[PDB]
C-alpha cells in the first residue's frame, strides 16, 4: 500500500523538510489535510492498519487515555499559540494537544541544525520511552545510555506532534502582540515576514513563549546571576562506531574537587588549563570543557585581552585553527589516544564543529507567568524552557527542567480554562515556580512512572499555597538605624562588668578593657585573674583579638595598634558590628584551627602596595591583605584554609599542590546514576563557589566608593553621614554571611578531596604490596614507610571530621 511506504517514509526521515513532506504525501493518501488536531490522529489511527506499528498506537492511547485530559475535552475551547519549536516547545505542545486544545505553533528556523549533546533524568528517558521514543530512533537509550542530541529530540518530539495534529508555520518570527482594538476581538501575534492571510488573522487565548536563549516579551522581568569568567568549549568528532571507539569510557572532571589528577596531568604535559570537562559517546564524541582567559591568550585561541566579553569571544577575536588544535590535543589527551584520529564533524557551513561560548552569567524570570486584559479579553502569557531558567550546561538540568516547566504551564492552562479567577492561577504558578531552581532527581517522588499533569505526582510535600493571591497583583494587568541598636547592644552586654563604661562607640574602647569584657560575657567562666593584676598596657587589647580568632570564631577587621591609637574607626565599627551579627539571635572556626593543626603538623596591602579598606581586609599571621590578593604564587588560584602554606624563604604562598537477566543492566545503571550523582555534586559547588566570588568583588567595590565618598567630604551632613554608615554595616553583614555559606562549602570540599587522596593511596598501597618476598628492595621499604604515614594522617583528618559532622548533628538534634 501506498500509506505503509509514505508511513515507513515518515517514521525513517532525519531532516524537517523530509518529515514535513512525507507527513503531507501520507496526509494526501488518506484523504487527510495536516493540523486537524485529535479527530485527524483518531482517524490516522484507525485507518492505518499495519500490524507492526501498532505497538505505536498502543502508547499514544495510554498516553492520552489518563483522566487528567478527560478525553480531549479538559480544554477543548482554548486556543494557543506556541512560539518556538525547541524541544521543550514542542514537549508543551505535545502536551497541550493531547488536553484538546487547538495548538498553533511558529518557528522561526527551517532546519535543525545542532549535534550537541543533551543529558536526560530517568524520568525523561522514561517519559521519551512512553511516547514511543524506540520506534522513532533505535538508538535510543539502549544499555546505560542517558543522552541524547538536540536534532534527534527536536525529530522525535516532531513527529509525535505532527501526529497529534498541531500546525507548524516554518520561518515566521514572532515580535510582540497585537492588542484588541475593539470590544469583542481576540489577541493577535505581529509576525515577520507578512504570514498567510489564515495565521495572521488567527486570534488566541493562551500564549506559551519557547523561544529559549535570551528571547522575553514584552512585560516580564528577567535578572541574571552572575560569576566569574568562564569560557566554555564544544566540540563534536566523528564518531566511528568501530569496537576499538566504543570500548572508550566516558570520563568528567571537575577542576580542584572532582577527579583531580587528570586535571593536573593535563596541565603538566600539554599545557592545557581547563576547570571542568565532560564527554559524550553519542552519535557523535561530544566534548564540553571550561577554560580560563589567561590559557586560551597564551596558546593563541584568542587574540587581544579586551576588557568586554563580548568582544572577547566574537567571531573577529577567536582563531579557528588554534581553536581546533586546543580542542584536539584536549581530546586526545583525555581519552589516552584510544579514539585515533579525530577528524571534527561539520555544522551546517561546512566549519568544522568546534565553537566557544561564555558562561558567565545565567539570566532568569522573576515570574514565569503574566496576564493581560483588554476590552474584557483576557490573555495568559507563559513561559517554559530556556527563556524562563538559562541552564549550565555541564550540571545537564536543561531538559529536565524544561519538561518540568511545560507540566506546569499545561497545568496551569487546564486551570485557566476551568475558569478560575486570574489571581488564583497565577498564585498557584508562581508557588509551583519557586521550586524549579532546586529540583533535584533526589527530592522528587521515586516513582517517575506516575509523572503527569497534576504536580502532587512529582513534588513531594508540595504546598499550593506557598505564594498568596494578593503577592501577585502586579503580574495582572489591565488596559537604616544600626548604629543605635548597636550601641546598646554593647552597652547592655558591658553592663555588670567591673571597672568599665560604654558611652559611646569610638573612644570607649580606647582602654582596652571593654573588648575583654564583651569577649568574656559572651561565654563565661573563660579568663580573669591575669588580665586584672597584669599590666595589661595594649596587651589585654591583643590578648582579646586572639582569643575571639581562636574560640569565637571571628576574623579580625582592625588591628590591636590602630584599636588603642584610634587611627581606625571604622574598621573598630566594622568588628563591632560583626560581633553584633554573630549573635543576634561554625564552620570557619573549624576551617582555621584545621589549618592551624596543620601548620603545627610540620614539627596598606604588603603585597601589591595599594591601600587596604575596611571590606577587602583579609588577616592572618597577624597581617592584612586584599582578599583578592590571597592567591597561589604558581597557579593563582585562590588560598582557603587547611590548603595553604607559606614559606619563610621567599615569603610567598602556595597550595598543597604547588607547595615546593536484567539485574546486570540494573546495577550498571545505578552504578553510572551514582556517578553521575558524585559530579553533579562538585558541579554544583563549584558553580556556588564562582558565584559567591562574583558577589564578594561586587559588594567590596561598592562598599569600597561608598567608604572613599565619605572620607573625601567631611563636610557633608550629619544624617547622610549616619546613612552611609548604616549602609556600610549592611555591607559588612552582607559579606559576612557569604564568607560562612563559602567556608560551609569548603567543608564539604574537603571531605571530598580528602576521601579521593585516601582511595588513591590505597590503591597505591596496594601497588606496592603486590611485589613478594622475591621482589624486595629498600626502594619497596622506602615506598611503604612513606606511604604509612600519609594515610595515617588522612585517616586521623577523616575521624576530625567525622567528629564535627557528629557533633554539628547532634547540636542540630538537640533542639
Ligand atoms: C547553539 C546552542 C548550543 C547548545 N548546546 C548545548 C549543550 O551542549 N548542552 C546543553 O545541555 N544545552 C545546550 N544548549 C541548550 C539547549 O538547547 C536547551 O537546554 C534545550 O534545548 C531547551 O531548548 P529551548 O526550546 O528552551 O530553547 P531553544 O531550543 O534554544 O529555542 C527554541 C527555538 O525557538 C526558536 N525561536 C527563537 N526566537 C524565535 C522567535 N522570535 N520566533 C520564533 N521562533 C523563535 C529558535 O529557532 C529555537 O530553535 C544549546 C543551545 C544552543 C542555542
Ligand atoms: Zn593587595
Ligand atoms: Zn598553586
Amino acid at each position: 500500500n501506498p500509506a505503509h511506504a509514505h508511513f515507513e517514509s515518515f517514521l525513517q526521515a532525519q531532516l524537517c523538510q523530509d518529515v514535513l513532506s512525507s507527513f503531507q504525501e501520507l496526509c494526501g493518501a488518506l484523504g487527510l489535510e495536516p493540523g486537524g488536531g485529535l479527530p485527524q490522529y483518531h482517524k490516522i489511527k484507525d485507518q492505518l492498519n499495519y500490524w507492526s506499528a501498532k505497538s505505536l498506537w498502543t502508547k499514544l492511547d495510554k498516553r492520552a487515555g489518563q483522566p487528567v485530559y478527560q478525553q480531549g475535552r479538559a480544554c477543548t475551547s482554548t486556543k494557543c499559540l506556541v512560539v518556538g519549536a525547541g524541544p521543550c516547545g514542542l514537549r508543551v505542545a505535545v502536551e497541550l494537544a493531547l488536553l484538546g486544545a487547538r495548538v498553533v505553533l511558529v518557528e522561526k528556523r527551517t532546519k535543525f541544525s545542532r549535534h550537541n549533546v543533551l543529558h536526560l533524568w530517568p524520568f525523561t528517558i522514561h517519559d521519551l520511552r512512553a511516547l514511543g521514543a524506540k520506534k522513532f530512533y533505535g538508538r535510543f537509550c539502549t544499555g546505560t545510555l542517558d543522552h541524547i542530541s538536540i536534532r534527534q529530540l527536536q525529530l522525535l518530539l516532531l513527529k509525535v506532534a505532527l501526529l497529534l495534529g498541531v500546525e507548524i508555520h516554518w520561518g515566521v518570527t514572532f515580535t510582540g502582540l497585537q492588542p484588541p482594538p475593539r470590544k469583542g476581538s481576540g489577541w493577535r501575534a505581529q509576525l515577520q515576514p507578512n504570514p498567510p492571510a489564515q495565521l495572521a488573522n488567527y486570534e488566541f487565548d493562551v500564549l506559551i513563549s519557547a523561544a529559549g536563549g535570551k528571547f522575553v516579551p514584552e512585560g516580564f522581568k528577567v535578572r541574571e546571576m552572575r560569576g566569574k569568567l568562564a569560557i566554555g568549549i564544544t566540540a563534536n568528532f566523528v564518531n566511528g562506531r568501530t569496537v576499538e571507539e566504543t570500548q572508550v569510557p566516558e570520563i568528567s572532571g571537575v577542576a580542584r574537587i572532582y577527579n583531580q589528577s587528570f586535571f593536573q596531568s593535563l596541565l603538566k604535559a600539554t599545557g592545557i588549563d581547563l576547570e571542568n570537562i565532560v564527554y559524550y559517546k553519542d552519535d557523535t564524541h561530544y566534548f564540553v570543557m571550561t577554560a580560563k582567559k589567561q590559557c586560551l591568550l597564551r596558546l593563541g585561541v584568542l587574540r587581544q585581552d579586551w576588557p568586554d566579553t563580548n568582544r572577547l569571544l566574537g567571531s573577529a577575536n577567536v582563531v579557528p585553527e588554534a581553536l581546533q588544535r586546543f580542542t584536539r590535543a584536549a581530546a586526545d589527551f583525555a581519552t589516552h589516544g584510544k579514539l585515533g584520529k579525530l577528524e571534527f564533524a561539520q555544522d551546517a557551513h561546512g566549519q568544522p564543529d568546534v565553537s566557544a561560548f561564555d558562561f558567565t552569567s545565567m539570566m532568569r524570570a522573576e515570574s514565569s507567568a503574566r496576564v493581560q486584559e483588554k476590552h474584557g479579553a483576557r490573555l495568559l502569557l507563559g513561559l517554559v524552557g530556556d527563556c524562563l531558567v538559562e541552564p549550565f550546561w555541564p550540571l545537564g538540568t536543561g531538559v529536565a527542567r524544561g519538561f518540568l516547566a511545560a507540566f506546569d504551564a499545561a497545568w496551569m492552562v487546564k486551570r485557566w480554562a476551568e475558569g478560575a479567577e486570574s489571581l488564583e492561577v497565577l498564585a498557584e504558578r508562581e508557588s509551583l515556580y519557586q521550586l524549579l531552581s532546586q529540583t533535584s532527581p533526589e527530592n522528587m517522588h521515586r516513582n517517575v512512572a506516575q509523572y503527569g499533569l497534576d504536580p502532587a505526582t512529582r513534588y513531594p510535600n508540595l504546598n499550593l499555597r506557598a505564594v498568596t493571591p494578593n503577592q501577585v497583583r502586579d503580574l495582572y494587568d489591565v488596559l537604616a538605624g544600626t548604629q543605635e541598636e548597636l550601641l546598646r547592644w554593647c552597652q547592655e552586654q558591658t553592663a555588670g562588668y567591673p571597672g568599665v563604661h560604654v558611652s559611646d562607640l569610638s573612644s570607649s574602647w580606647a582602654d582596652g578593657l571593654a573588648l575583654c569584657a564583651l569577649v568574656y560575657r559572651l561565654q563565661p567562666g573563660l579568663l580573669e585573674p591575669s588580665e586584672l593584676q597584669g599590666l595589661g598596657a595594649l596587651e589585654a587589647t591583643a590578648w582579646a583579638l586572639k582569643v575571639a580568632e581562636n574560640e569565637l570564631g571571628i576574623t579580625p577587621v582592625v588591628s590591636a595598634q590602630a584599636v588603642v591609637a584610634g587611627s581606625d574607626p571604622l574598621g573598630l565599627i566594622a568588628y563591632l558590628s560583626h560581633f553584633h551579627s554573630a549573635f543576634k539571635s561554625s564552620a570557619v572556626l573549624f576551617l582555621s584551627k584545621l589549618q592551624r593543626t596543620l601548620q603545627r603538623s610540620r614539627a596598606l596591602c604588603a603585597l601589591c602596595g595599594e591601600h587596604l579598606y575596611v571590606l577587602e581586609r583579609l588577616c592572618v599571621n597577624g597581617h592584612f591583605f586584599h582578599r583578592s590578593c590571597f592567591r597561589c604564587h604558581t597557579c593563582e588560584a585562590t588560598l582557603w584554609p587547611g590548603g595553604y602554606e607559606q614559606h619563610p624563604g621567599d615569603g610567598h604562598f602556595y597550595c598543597l599542590q604547588h607547595l615546593p537477566p536484567t539485574w546486570r543492566r540494573t546495577l550498571l545503571r545505578r552504578a553510572k546514576e551514582e556517578e553521575m550523582k558524585r559530579f553533579c555534586k562538585a558541579q554544583t559547588i563549584q558553580r556556588r563557589l564562582n558565584e559567591i566570588e562574583a558577589a564578594l568583588r561586587e559588594l567590596e567595590a561598592e562598599g569600597v566608593k561608598l567608604e572613599l565618598a565619605l572620607r573625601r567630604q567631611s563636610s557633608s551632613p550629619e544624617q547622610q553621614k549616619k546613612l552611609w554608615v548604616g549602609q556600610l554595616l549592611q555591607l559588612v553583614d552582607k559579606k559576612n554571611s557569604l564568607v560562612a555559606e563559602e567556608a560551609e562549602l569548603m567543608i564539604t570540599v574537603q571531605e571530598l578531596n580528602l576521601e579521593e587522596k585516601q582511595w588513591q593511596l590505597d590503591q597505591e598501597l596496594r601497588g606496592y604490596m603486590n611485589r613478594e618476598e622475591n621482589l624486595k628492595t629498600a626502594a619497596d621499604r622506602q615506598a611503604e614507610d612513606q606511604v604509612l604515614r600519609k594515610l595515617v594522617d588522612l585517616v586521623n583528618q577523616r575521624d576530625a571530621l567525622i567528629r564535627f559532622q557528629e557533633e554539628r548533628r547532634l547540636s542540630e538534634l538537640a533542639l
